[PDB]
């Protein structure tokens, strides 16, 4: 047999593979799970682009399921490159701030435990990034309309790495300000939907067009350019969310099956109140998008509390994230914009009734089912610990401060230079073309090329 | 560092999270597998939407994958408020008929051995309700065609409550009734095909058009609504079954995977053998939904079997209930009906001819593969068992009659009601006329809500 | 409790189950992961039949969406009945060349420890059977222009015995010759990419159109049949690839997640290099199939070295076997046939490329991280071995000269059987041009049945 005689560091590259078996320090189980999770995770990328190009009531050109892929490869790189680093390093340089590129080009990530210390660096590192990719998946749902495809890749990679990621080590590296203040997430309210919805909003702000004749009073909430591509869309991102919450636990422990039986109930509720106040809100009328709507709603809403918050609570969380979500859309109305409050009007809202419904309802007797893999939690208001709500509008805040504010400096420092423009305004774009090759899905038969905006 | 100091209950809540690591009474690596069979069991509910939604020779006002989220979202629910608690619970309601409601709203539910006790209460219960929403999912398209929303909602929650759940304690509960005569069903062929497969036929014999035009001599056999949508129905529920019946091991030992060699074996055999039996039965030529009948036919047929069946006879099994469930569309054709018998001539046929095959060649051998999990089973009649067949029909006889006697009870009481009669008269109702919206997957382009049938 | 006193035998049948626990022997963690691993795997089958389907610039009447669960019946069948044995039989009819019957009909294959120690015959069977279906599936893509149905089936399982099951002696068996040689193959570099692209070429020259006009200069070298799928066939294998790459390590340890890794990095590296080549090679201008069919390069040209080089080299296989799959397609063009090169020049010629950077990238260090779990290797070019280049160049030319030779005697031979040609000659073929119902995914709506060749 190979005989080993080293122990392994606990730092760095975690030991040497030659003389120390480095899988000694974490269990098999919790691995063959977060693994699986993570290619569940990641069948969510393109179930974002199915979603959102199906929902949206305007055909766009760059097609999302066609685009997620790209957003799979620049956010895939972007990760190797100095992604999970910037994040999940193991040394940061702030109060907690950001991470230090010790992991540049996944220097050093190999077996030592990482901020999650039941699954080495390498696994908690493709683990973490489909969350990344799903993350940059919205954002480019987002941002979409009228896009241009190379300054979507820089776009999306600068977003990544000056957005996602130091909120990203805020709120889930071990050493991020927002986890010694007392912050909780579990699978990212704050990092994934609230970001990205409210890169969602910033976008739809300062580029995308205002005063949009789909958003006209007497124009109907609803034109759905494919409810089929909105029905796969949910199927694949239902599906990846039982991962994407199931192995936020980060382990097999009772907390994993918990929280997807909270993930799903969640779901179910808060779908079934979207379908059905859109019933009465729209006389005696079955929605269209209507459930798949809630089902998403109700899982964003469940995304920060799924690992903390009781079963029967979840049904709470659905109920109100549905129907404020549901509300949230009728804002389209009132800006007269409809670029690209679709995603903030579910990720960015329920972002954030959730990580506040997520310090309101978290209980100490849920987050103790991981047992012996516990990192204790104080409790909340169901506790009788009542500040804990003030430390969740403290991620709250940080989290959309930042992505509000740096999404609104990248956008504009990358419209400044017109070989980087994310979109074009209407004076520039050879408005009105063949554009009749979309494409319910993608786009329509023998389309060699995508159709891509061009000027003058 | 922190430690736990208190032993697991067996009883209840299983014991104190808080002073009680609950998971040392599991295996992660039992947990982890079943948590990822769970997700995977859910694909199936779209997947049966997808292929009924698809096989049909009537465009559905209903679109069934459309329908299928719904059928996911009212069954997640229904499991949570009490489903879990009447087929499941540790204690029965005399002789093992059904339970009591100690687990209504998913009180006192987790870290507790289940009715397999490899597994807790919460991750028995998160699989075990995918279970259900596969039959929710099963009997919709049974009975989708003309149905109204409401109703269908409605009628879901109530078959699923006292139909599913009394059968399902009785066959897979500890204390079940059935279990303790000899009764075996490895993954369902008795709780989720034979139930819903007749609630199928209860549907077209009570409702459903009688003297159906599509079923006269001379009209054809086939007519898919769409192929593709059978295709991706079958990728979907193959992939899928996998899960289904490698789980229903309720561990990962040998078994399972001696479980889900037999599941794609018989799948193999279903699939080919009602394609060939198609090509001699239509003049030498290969139908377009006979393979992916015969694999759904043949994983119908081994789902009852697949953990206790030598690989061997899954053969026998995906030949004789492809076979079998070819002629059993034929039904259609005797009865001038169809609305109706799809999903009772695969599902109802099929889990009756797969009880039955049980019953013959279980065999001792292959069930305790499970090793130091093993419940021992004396084996059927190629162990010289003869008395096991006869406990195969006790189970088929008592699940039948009590599927045919309450759905036919819950369909006629809730057809004397205005407010929620599944299926509107032919009188009653206004033809068509919104097809143009329909269709091939669920509604055409900007359709903005379901065309539920109104009255004049 | 049921006690066990008997040992596991280590031959044969492993044991008998009733009087001994087989499941001793192995890890439940590692079972579980390469048991789901196992249905991640068979979900790229219709992924195989998504993708070229759409790729095609000649629409087939032979859905491959639809003929793919073809594939994957007649390959189940054909690794129950003998190609698991000859295969992966324990006792090879020398020199390691071809394995016995031992494994006929599945006898005996159920608790021996596997040609891979660590995995139990009847899981392992069920894991690598997949790995048959995936390449059953490739040579049906490269051969279904015009193909017959019933030849189809027969050619595909022949090709299966004869030529997919000895390679999979050689390089994968304990016992294989290119085992014992030095051949480093990670997950199919040989057995599956090169095979199926091989007989692609084989059977382009053979019976694929020749002079075709879809290759004629100035005629675009992309004009996919659907764009949808293309998309839709990568996300089925790009999810399952995961399982694919990341289930070869044989367990659950840190090699299978750095492998994950090391695959993931490559796809998005080979997607947008191909994705940049083709922007500046079909002027300024982003290709609708582009992105895709380098993330589906990139994954070949990893397979063979995902758990044996760094993760950086990933980048470096990614580009070079992106522009290496992207020049070859231009192959189409100076043989001028088209059916069927789309699979030789991704998956053979990027079975070559990626087998032969393995053996200059395989690092001691990357494969012995499954530790307690290894074979260690001496490495390759960057580990200052130089021979290891040499065993992937025998391993390219037995693979390549075998199934080069082989598929040609065996398209050759049936083309002169009537009944069992494969492909009729234009000339015996009734030409009936009904390529009406030939639809997107499958066909077209109300089509009933599939429409094969027939003749004058």
């Amino acid at each position: 047999s190979y005989n080993f005689t080293g122990t392994p560091t606990g730092e760095g590259t975690g030991g040497n593979s030659l003389t120390t078996d480095l899988n000694t320090q974490f269990d098999l189980a919790n691995m063959g799970w977060i693994g699986v999770a993570s290619a569940g995770v990641w069948i969510m990328v393109p179930g974002i682009g199915l979603l959102y190009s199906g929902l949206s009531r305007k055909k766009h050109a760059l097609s999302l399921l066609w685009a997620s892929m790209m957003a799979s490869a620049v956010c895939i790189f972007q990760w190797f490159f100095w992604g999970y680093s910037l994040a999940f390093s193991h040394n940061t340089r702030g109060n907690g701030f950001i991470g230090t590129l010790e992991f540049f080009g996944f220097r050093n990530v190999l077996g030592a435990p990482s901020s999650v210390s039941s699954l080495p660096d390498i696994l908690f590192a493709v683990y973490q990034g489909m969350f990344a990719a799903v993350t940059g998946a919205l954002m480019l749902g987002g941002a979409c309309e009228r896009a241009r495809l190379f300054p979507m890749m820089v776009f999306l990679f600068l977003w990544m790495t000056i957005v996602y990621c130091p909120i990203a080590c805020w709120v889930w590296n071990a050493e991020g300000w927002l986890v010694k203040l007392g912050s909780l997430d579990y699978a990212g309210g704050l990092c994934v939907h609230l970001t990205s919805g409210h890169g969602g909003l910033v976008y739809a702000l300062i580029l995308g067009k205002r005063n949009d004749p789909v958003t006209r009073k007497g124009m109907p909430k609803y034109k759905p350019h494919s409810v089929t591509s909105v029905v796969l869309g949910t199927v694949f991102l239902w599906f990846g969310w039982m991962f994407f919450n199931g192995g936020s636990a980060g382990n097999a422990t009772i907390r994993a099956w918990y929280s997807i039986m909270s993930t799903n109930l969640a779901a179910a509720c808060g779908g079934l109140t979207w379908m059905v106040i859109d019933y009465f809100r729209c006389g005696r009328k079955w929605t269209t998008v209507g459930l798949c709507s809630g089902i998403i709603a109700g899982l964003v809403g469940i995304t920060p509390a799924a690992g903390f918050v009781p079963i029967w609570s979840a049904v709470v969380i659905g109920v109100v994230t549905g129907a404020g979500c549901n509300l949230a859309v009728d804002l389209k109305s009132l800006l007269r914009i409809d670029d690209g409050l679709d995603c903030y009007s579910i990720h960015g809202v329920g972002g954030c009734i959730g990580s506040v419904l997520t310090g309101i309802f978290a209980a100490d007797y849920v987050n103790a089912t991981a047992g012996s893999y516990i990192s204790p939690i104080d409790g909340g208001w169901i506790n009788h610990h009542y500040k804990q709500v003030g430390y969740q509008l403290a991620g709250i805040c940080a989290a959309l401060a930042w992505t509000v504010t740096v999404t609104s400096i990248l956008l504009l420092t990358m419209n400044a230079i017109p070989f980087l423009k994310l979109r074009l305004s209407a004076d520039e774009e050879e408005l009105g073309t063949d554009a009749a090759q979309i494409g319910e899905f993608t786009y329509e038969e023998s389309t060699a090329y995508i159709p891509e905006p061009i000027r003058s």
